[PDB]
DNA sequence: AGCGTGGGCAC
DNA sequence: TGTGCCCACGC
């Protein structure tokens, strides 16, 4: 509720100053972080990190039940539930 | 499946 | 003033 977004259409607010200014990038279209492999620009450093794994094939997250690996923790999370029948 | 991408947040 | 996870959607 403290920090807020000045643009007309939006009615959003952020507790941390950083999240307000991160959101503002949606409006300005700023994409600060670039992939030195395919040159594609991204809005967030964390999304650039996971994107790079699509190129390298790095998959740090293994399923506890079957061991299948994933580049992202949420992909693994989405996967694990399939072992429930 | 593969994976873009914003919000909540701890640090 | 960032960095970097977890979470959630969406397609
Ligand atoms: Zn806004
Ligand atoms: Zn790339
Ligand atoms: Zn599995």
């Amino acid at each position: 509720r403290p920090y807020a977004c000045p643009v007309e259409s939006c009615d959003r607010r952020f507790s941390q100053s950083g999240s307000l200014t991160r959101h503002i990038r949606i409006h300005t279209g700023q994409k600060p972080f670039q992939c030195r492999i395919c040159m594609r620009n991204f809005s967030r450093s964390d999304h650039l990190t996971t994107h790079i794994r699509t190129h390298t094939g790095e998959k740090p997250f293994a399923c506890d039940i079957c061991g299948r690996k994933f580049a992202r923790s949420d992909e693994r999370k989405r996967h694990t539930k399939i072992h429930l029948r």
